[PDB]
């Protein structure tokens, strides 16, 4: 006999939890919510919010109130090496797509652009929205232990930290995004795959006026190198509030003791890291964090899905590990809301792992390589153990000579600084994925690719499984994206000139399947216009063509003409894997 | 075979059909909506924005928008009867519950304010809405001819004015918002009870900084009579933006050359009635509009339903028209939804009628008497046709001596005063009408009555029919209504301490019939709390009994306690006219 | 939509009457531009002949219309 019966519980508020509440919450699905802690994040943790983020938090309706307190793109505008803060610079690049070669495709991508909110003040602003909408509730202080699961839901157990009483929640689903050690993956005999405490960070939360050494060359990243330190020793500073709140990393040797209390030899690191002994420097948190790299290799169990933290870890590098969060979330919720409604089968909800797991395995490769890509830096400069402060000055000095020696360090310098661009504008990494199975129908086109790094480089396209291209529309006076007039928990069908055959088609699809498909069509029908001719270009199907958007802004189908129409009703029950056992398989 | 398929037409983009489309935008539901103007309202018309509409604007999502642009509640304090703007005053009395002896309950009644936004404002505001959510398509220039309809739905003929290209549009429903003198009504052979031409208003919107003759005495309101002038001679100043952009209002006698383009003429009679010749009045646009008051005896017939001024127009005193053209379709919107669903039958689109047609009634009897009020400010003073100016002087300062003839004035006065609370402060018209037949089920009490008069005085109650009382919720830290948590396209069951088996009925519910019950335990199982303990004294139930709160925030049904647990879905079948 | 140029055509004129609104404090100072016929008679005097040709390339009359100036140039 249980406590609770609620349809999803999920356990863990950070960034991957409150985002499947709130997306829960938009879609009108009840839900319990249990975090282990009494308050939301105390530090600021991770903090780059990418284009694709900042897509998901326009349809969940809350972009506006991220903008108002995030440091804007511009303010993030170069990665930076550098000696000391006060002292010479080594390299620097453009970051976040702000350098003339990256701004056109950064502004073409998305509406969205990237910005700065550390995890102290985002987790509280999905805290609002999900209180707000009063769909679901919160509970703070209150502690999962374990899970049983059967044919029909799962049965856990959980405890009220506070009044140290159990109790049990009985649901059709559980999420899992209880970060990383999560007690249900593990709960599932799930095991990550990759290396535990592969090093540590300590990570210092600062106020300090550094304006005089950061004004002139806005970054995110200034990377550092005191002379006299081994490669290895670098220090990171992290603009939080241009240019008076900071964070300060170092990467601490295996054996070295950390004493995250002693704020007295952490100021004294940071003021070595500065160079200028007149900037008064108040420490407001240390923490020290084990850095992982590992990956579940399966995300799911039977009724239990997990999320962010407890499925990737990584280093910090690229900042991929919230954005994925958010993401892995927004995939999993409205197949959620279609399971629960009867609407779709269990093979809609185990597209989950299928689209999601890949993608895991991409951004924990993707950061690890960016961690190990930071030592080519002082690597190229002559950098070593056993060097005395003089003689790293003297490397530095003497970079710029007119000397053999000199001309192979300049080389070498210039190589490590191009492989940075791994992590300041890896576009095709945040924005480029692509779903290559799972709710999705292949329209039998081969995937589209070119001679470029698609780590670094974004191709906009409908193919099946990619997200949906980027395009200014206006509806009547109204500026919007196609992103903006798709998902917010529906399918939709965007169709143009000679498309009316698709209205019938998406008639019967909804008859057949019960899932509404919206048609919305694009320069016809007195819908939305094209004004710069974009979505034209980027659709890739002719004026009588269709393109199928899930609720998640990803293409699950395309149609070049409306030859088509008439698959559209088929197309539905297998991306919706209603369960026919005589269907086909 | 039809041009265009659509689940709902709308016919007119005014206040009432732009409400329309942007509930059926919120719930999703495709739609078509045609306006045979070009362009949104261009001048002011309808401002006043009561406390209901306040509710529905936050339940549609724009009430942050709307208070952005307009007047706040505090700067239309007073209403104010004088003689010339720069001239001593006559009477005042304190309005829209800002007097100390309203104030209480009008901030008790509601989480919304009232606030002044003219329709040339408030009409983008709920387009850029409707655009924003791309679930339905606005068509201006666009003009409604005719419609034939049947059993399965409605035929319209549209015409393109700008193209003369015609088409036609077949939708399930058709929603008649085409204003004053309807086309889609008369069409229903549907004609309206009460009289035309009542009288000529003509509405000059204008310029001039009055700061000097409003600031100390904020009103909406200013009534005016220049000495030498009848009684029916009135000058009404409304106040749009404080204190440098207003509407002057008069009532030219039925014979009289009313030359609209004439504005040295219009501009020569406000600054009369301003009475200081130094205040530079610029003209911003004069328009005569003929004051009606009547009420369709039917507001629908067949898959067509008429809301706002299709159904009923009335003088402005009161200003109830533009709020109740938002609340005919919000009443409407939700229901259309579920039977387009296939989730209740013509029966619940029949509870559209039989709510909103006796509210017509009240408002436009409402405002007629309100109109009828006014005269009998100047005739309390002893004002009356034939009189100088000087004659008038005399017997505005006659009024304080100590005569018998004064005392009685005074007293006359008074009272011609105190009936003007029938428009000022008329919280019971506005916020406290009740459903006593249509989407919901009686729950065998009496319906709660008092001493007050019931026009004046709002009386917050969960007997079904009335509109949810507000009280003040918190949940986690974020600050709500019981307005806020219900409404929003769905029906939800308000429960308390030894509510659990509300959770079984209500699942029972929509297993019977398809529609889902949310159920929102106040006060208990870790749900918002109620911090002062006032929705527990408003609520009218047990800890353990159940408020049913319909999509639109009116009450379909209570229970005492959880016995009555069992007795939800048949509740549901019957709110919703299952066959 | 924002921009330096807006080039109109009121319809029912002949292509060479094009409008040309020209941006100079966004959204509320302009210049419009016309090319009138080598018979035309322009007088730049006439600003109520000037402003309702404004109106009419703008097609709102709701809009108030203030001249600062009026100018003939030889292309
Ligand atoms: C100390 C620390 C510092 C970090 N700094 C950075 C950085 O600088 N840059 C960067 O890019 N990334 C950083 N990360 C990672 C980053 O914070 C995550 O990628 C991000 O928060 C997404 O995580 P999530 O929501 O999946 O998990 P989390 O943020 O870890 O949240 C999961 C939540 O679940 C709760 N929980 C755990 N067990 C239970 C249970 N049994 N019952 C109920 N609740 C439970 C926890 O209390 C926690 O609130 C850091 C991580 C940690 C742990
Ligand atoms: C000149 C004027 C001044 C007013 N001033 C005041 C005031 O001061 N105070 C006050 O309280 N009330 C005033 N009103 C009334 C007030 O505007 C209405 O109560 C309010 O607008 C709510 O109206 P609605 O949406 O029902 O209709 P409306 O605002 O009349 O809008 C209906 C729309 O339907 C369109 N239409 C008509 N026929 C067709 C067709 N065949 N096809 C397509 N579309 C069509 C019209 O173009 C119009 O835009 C005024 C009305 C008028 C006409
Ligand atoms: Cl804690
Ligand atoms: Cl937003
Ligand atoms: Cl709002």
């Amino acid at each position: 006999a249980p406590d609770i019966r609620v349809p999803v519980l999920i356990v863990g508020g950070g960034p991957a939890g409150l985002t499947a509440a709130l997306a829960l919450s938009r879609y009108g699905v009840p839900h319990l919510l249990v975090n282990r802690h009494h308050g939301t994040a105390h530090t600021p943790r991770a903090h780059l919010l990418n284009q694709r983020t900042g897509e998901i938090f326009r349809d969940l309706g809350i972009a506006d109130r991220v903008e108002a307190h995030a440091t804007p793109g511009h303010l993030m505008a170069n990665h930076v090496f550098m000696s000391t803060f006060a002292g010479p610079e080594v390299a620097r690049i453009g970051a976040y797509g702000n350098g003339p070669d990256r701004i056109g495709e950064y502004r073409a991508a998305s509406p969205s652009g990237l910005c700065n909110l550390p995890q102290h003040l985002l987790e509280p602003l999905l805290v609002e929205a999900v209180q707000e909408a009063c769909v679901g509730q919160l509970r703070f202080g209150h502690e999962f232990v374990s899970l049983e699961q059967d044919e029909h839901g799962v049965t856990s157990r959980i405890t009220d930290r506070r009044t140290g009483r159990d109790y049990t929640v009985r649901s059709d689903y559980l999420i899992g995004a209880d970060g990383a050690r999560s007690r249900v993956l593990a709960q599932l005999g799930i095991a990550l795959d990759g290396a535990t405490g592969i090093a540590r960070a300590v990570t210092t939360w600062f106020e300090a006026d550094l304006s005089r050494y950061s004004a002139h060359r806005p970054a995110l990243l200034y990377m550092g190198a005191v002379p006299g330190s081994p490669p290895a020793d670098g220090r990171v500073f992290v603009s939080l509030r241009p240019w008076t709140e900071w964070l300060h990393l170092t990467f601490p040797p295996p054996t070295a003791d950390v004493d995250v209390e002693d704020h007295e030899a952490v100021r004294a690191g940071i003021r070595e890291s500065i160079g200028d002994p007149t900037v008064d420097v108040t420490i407001k948190n240390v923490s020290a964090w084990e850095v992982n790299s590992a990956v579940a290799p399966r995300y799911a169990s039977g009724r239990v899905f997990c999320v962010g933290d407890a499925v990737h870890q990584n280093p910090p590098t690229n900042g991929l590990g919230l954005n994925s969060a958010v993401a892995d979330s927004f995939n999993l919720c409205w197949k959620l809301k279609l399971a629960l409604e009867g609407l779709a089968g269990p093979g809609l909800l185990d597209t989950y792992h299928d689209e999601r797991q890949p993608v895991g395995r991409q951004i924990v490769d993707r950061a690890f390589r960016s961690m190990v890509d930071l030592i080519g830096i002082p690597q190229a400069l002559g950098f070593t153990e056993g060097q005395s402060p003089e003689e790293q000055w003297r490397l530095l000095d003497t970079l710029h000579e007119d000397t053999e020696e000199a001309r192979q360090r300049r080389a070498a310098l210039a190589a490590a600084t191009a492989a940075i661009h791994g992590q300041a504008n890896a576009h095709g990494v945040e924005l480029g994925y692509r779903y290559r199975t799972g709710a999705l129908v292949p329209d039998g086109t081969p995937e589209p690719a070119d001679e470029r790094d698609p780590e670094l480089y974004y191709r906009a396209t409908t193919w099946p499984g990619a997200r949906l291209p980027h395009a200014w529309l206006e509806n009547g006076r109204h500026r919007c994206s196609t992103l903006d007039v798709t998902g917010r928990g529906r399918f939709t069908l965007l169709t143009g000139p000679g498309g009316e055959p698709w209205r019938d088609a998406a008639r019967d699809a909804a008859l057949d399947t019960g899932v509404e498909v919206a048609v919305l069509p694009i320069g016809a029908g007195g819908g939305p216009r094209d004004p710069y001719g974009t979505w034209a270009e980027l659709r890739e199907v002719e004026e009588s063509g269709a393109v199928l958007v899930r609720p998640d802004g990803h293409v699950a189908w395309r149609a070049r003409d409306h030859g088509h129409a008439k698959e559209l009703p088929e197309v539905m029950a297998r991306v919706l894997h209603q369960p026919d056992p005589a269907a086909r398989r």
